[PDB]
């Protein structure tokens, strides 16, 4: 199909997610049980919530408990050690016990598969949520992804449109045999929109979490006005670029740098996979894609040789069915 044509299959598909703050009051019953284990500890959001300004249906939402001292070093690393963890599974544990007996209906899974502890609430009527403990990360770079979606609000749409076909199509993390979460995905569309001159680099270094908002305002987001051309174009141009332009045997998708940056700068290389375990496991350098705040961490270390292929062969099949919609 043309730009146009996907264009408006695409505005199309968005026809219902426009009609209909209401996250402020959960904001709220989750600072209920944070206060009765600590009432001098903080609650901050994070995720799409953030990122985008809105809250979207068929997501849950991402909150971080957090220390007067965590906020005040508003630039930190994170650690990424075992006591580190520890600490945070101990307090997730205590604020798992208080959910619990406040909200006897809620199932409050407390998650320990991954590598950032975490506690999973599902209350059953779209009431979803994950609590993590103690890191500053996730503030910072949804405040980052944030910033950029500001420059451009309209490109929310491009972004959007992308997230929803990644988990269509089960490339997303969220689905079995998934390889790339949600947060990759966004950090490949601002890497592309940066390439196109859409967006204007924004050092990584110059987010604060000491300046944040532990719940930022909304952030209006009105139905693209040409009967979604622009998004069409843009849809049209990132598939081309990630599929014709982008070397991925060569280079790493980045937001530390503008311009390129290379595998081998980085050492993200065959002898590097050999030597690696992340999470517990093997890291795969395949699909590269850097972590602007973590240290040598790749968000695409999922990406295996066969989920490489699968990701080539969705996106030329994107062209074709206006990501999934134009079928
Ligand atoms: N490897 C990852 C994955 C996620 N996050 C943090 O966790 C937040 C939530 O992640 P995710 O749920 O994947 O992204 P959303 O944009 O919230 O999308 P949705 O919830 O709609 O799937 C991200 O914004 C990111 O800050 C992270 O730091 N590192
Ligand atoms: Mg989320």
């Amino acid at each position: 199909p043309s730009p146009a044509v996907v264009g408006r299959s695409l505005v199309n598909s968005f026809k219902q997610f426009v009609s209909k703050r209401h996250v402020d009051a959960t904001y709220r019953l989750v600072l209920d049980c944070v206060a009765a284990v600590d009432p001098l500890m903080r609650l901050y959001t994070f995720g799409s919530t953030v990122v985008y300004g809105v809250h979207e249906k068929g997501s849950d939402v991402d909150f971080v408990v957090l220390n007067k001292t965590d906020v005040e070093d508003g630039k930190g690393g994170d650690a990424a050690t075992q006591v580190a963890k520890g600490l945070q599974a101990d307090i997730l544990a205590k604020l798992a016990r208080v959910i619990r007996q406040k909200h006897l209906s809620w199932n409050v899974e407390e998650v320990r598969r991954t590598r950032v502890p975490v506690v999973r609430v599902k209350g059953g009527g779209a009431v979803d949520f994950d609590i993590t403990a103690y890191r500053r990360n996730g503030v910072r770079n949804s405040a980052l992804l944030r910033a950029y979606f500001e420059q451009n609000p309209p490109c929310r749409w491009l972004s959007m449109s992308i997230k929803r076909w990644s988990k269509q199509t089960g490339l997303n993390a969220s689905v079995i045999g998934g390889s790339i979460t949600s947060y990759g995905f966004n950090l490949m569309v601002v890497y592309y929109l940066l390439q196109r001159n859409h967006l204007q680099f924004v050092p990584p270094s110059t987010i604060d979490v000491s300046r944040v908002e532990p719940l930022p305002p909304h952030l209006p987001l009105e139905e693209p006005a040409d009967e979604g051309l622009e998004l069409g174009t843009q849809v049209l141009d990132f598939l081309h670029f990630f599929l014709h332009e982008f070397d991925s045997d060569k280079q790493v998708i980045s937001l530390n740098r503008p311009g390129i940056t290379t595998k081998e700068e980085l050492d993200w290389t065959k002898s590097a996979e050999d030597f690696a375990r992340m999470n517990g496991e093997k890291v795969h350098y395949q699909w590269c894609i850097e972590d602007p705040y973590e240290l040598n961490l790749n968000v695409g270390r999922n990406v295996t040789p066969l989920k490489r292929d699968f990701l080539r062969r969705h996106l030329e099949k994107a062209r074709d069915t206006a990501l999934l919609t134009i079928v």
